[PDB]
RNA sequence: AUUGAAAGUUGUAGUAUGCGGUCCUUGCGGCU
C-alpha cells in the first residue's frame, strides 16, 4: 500500500523502513507518535488513524505482534527504572500493592493525535 | 578703594537578610 510521511527529508525514507519492518527501531511511542504513517487508503484519500494504519502489516494480529516487539525492546532498560521506582516507594514508606487487569485497560483515550 | 580676603559637605558604607509558583483537579463523555 502506498504511504506517506509528512516529516522532515532524512526521517521520512527511514520512517518508512521502520514500518516496513526493513529496519529495527527501539522506542515505540517514537515510532507511534513522532513517525505517524498516512496510508493511501483509496483515490487520493489518505488516513492517518489505526484503521488505516493497520494495512501496512498482513493482518491485525501482524500488527500488534509489531507493537509488541518494538515496546519489548526497552525492558533491560525498563527494569532498572522500575526498580528505582520500587526504591522510591520504600523510601517514603509507601503501602505497595499489585493488581491485575480483570478486563482491557485504556488510559489517555483522548489524548490528542 | 565693597564687613572685605581665603575654605570642594567631604571621608567611610554591597539594597541586603529570610522565602518551593505552590495547593485543590480521573482525557474523559458519547456525540456531531
Amino acid at each position: 500500500v502506498v504511504v506517506k510521511y509528512p516529516v522532515n527529508s532524512e526521517l521520512a525514507n527511514y520512517a518508512e523502513k521502520f514500518w516496513k519492518k526493513e529496519l529495527a527501531i527501539y522506542n515505540l511511542s517514537l515510532i507511534l507518535n513522532k513517525m505517524t504513517p498516512f496510508v493511501k487508503r483509496r483515490s487520493e484519500s489518505y488516513k492517518s488513524s489505526l484503521s488505516a494504519v493497520k494495512e501496512i502489516f498482513k493482518n491485525v494480529d501482524d500488527f500488534q505482534n509489531f507493537l509488541n516487539s518494538v515496546l519489548r525492546r526497552s525492558l533491560d532498560e525498563y527494569r532498572v527504572f522500575f526498580e528505582n521506582y520500587e526504591r522510591l516507594f520504600n523510601s517514603f514508606s509507601s503501602k505497595i500493592f499489585s493488581m491485575r487487569t480483570k478486563s482491557r485497560l485504556v488510559v489517555g483515550l483522548g489524548d490528542e493525535s
